[PDB]
């Protein structure tokens, strides 16, 4: 199972059908990836939610401006969200090797020794780690 | 203002963002067109909902099966809905001039003496009336 | 392999990305299903095409009117195209059992003793057969 | 008329119907903005094409990877493009007032003394200019 891929699919799929929110099973590691998506503007925010004893994390999805002429659909904010490292085929990179995602117009989340950081943060703290996902 | 075309545009636009329901200011006539739209399968149903004294009609939109392959969007049931008889540009058809919409694979909804009728109902009752809208 | 499903997927997939045409490997049976899709308005037409010795059938896709406000995308004509009968799980129906597809607002193609016919034709010639697909 | 916004709208609309190319009436300036759009990856390229004496620019649109699961639509590369400085509503920014578009994950394209420059190029050359459009 890859929980993290399963969260990111649950998120991308809820935006594709313009939902206000989506609940993924709670975890500290998922909570910190949500903590970065929220600070960087890809989601509105999240909130812990216990539904009949089980912990969930309720993600509040964000949508951008109305489209340029009578088309009701908002412009999306998460255009591409995707796993890199994973179950069976892991990807690690060191401080010198952190890629600039989509020419600087995208962010990559890394799990590093100093915690879950964006590639721009990682580089600054001088850490490398596991490339969890890329998003723009 | 055109009443009826607000309601049709608001049903069209709710479905294009996969909304569970949309509310239209209530009216005997609006109830009629929804009574017909729901029965020919294009909406789930409606409830007259008064929200704050003012009557509303809570249209419960219908969507079909998910698509073939991981595409999260349901397939739609309302694929086309448009007002034909505008105000100041009224269209009336007398029975033999009731048109066949989309080769016979769409409905027209008439307003007639015999009530509010779908095109085959108007032909069967032999009535003529004003052409409200077409939907397929 | 199910050639017929593979044609219908090739067609549905080309409309989803607004292509002018698509070439499926030629066959008499595929040519007659195209002959009905064309007469009923779901495609513009088709044309036989030999490309380096191999026979193909080039389908010319049809699109409906511009959308109701600055959205460039035409309104589609084939909304739903799908196999019923198939490899491994076949479906036959007799003259009395031919379903009305989508309440009369859709067509079903049947392979019958009197050839490939629509359900409306089949019923008229008094034949039943194999439900190849439904489309609206 | 606004020239530039015709070109931007025609690139936007071509991609929304997955067109391989779109032609815009040629111009030194249009060449400049395309020179920049192609180099930051948002279009494949262009060819000045004269079609019938009148010069045209044949923009070759770029689209990314197909999506995850049988969804035939490629993912887009141009997700947002809009004219900021209109005619009769001109916007000029002097270097320190050059904005950061979409948190730093989008580009602005300036017209300046030092040529046609993307926002970081204008900050690096320390130039100011008029704000043509934003794209991410």
């Amino acid at each position: 199972t890859d929980p993290i891929a399963d969260m990111l699919t649950r998120i991308r799929n809820a935006t594709r059908v313009y939902k206000e929110s989506t609940d993924v099973p709670a975890s500290r590691f998922k909570e910190e990836i949500l903590r970065i998506l929220a600070r960087e503007g890809f989601i509105k925010g999240y909130e812990r939610v216990d539904v009949d004893g089980k912990p969930y994390l309720r993600v509040y999805l964000k949508y951008g401006p109305r489209r340029q002429g009578p088309d009701p659909r908002p412009e999306q904010v998460i255009h591409h969200i995707r796993r890199i490292s994973k179950p069976g085929r892991r990807v690690y990179v060191g401080v010198k090797e952190i890629p600039r995602v989509r020419r600087g117009l995208g962010i990559a989340i890394l799990s590093t020794s100093k915690g879950v950081l964006t590639d721009r943060e990682a580089r600054k703290l001088g850490v490398g780690g596991e490339l969890i996902c890329e998003v723009w």
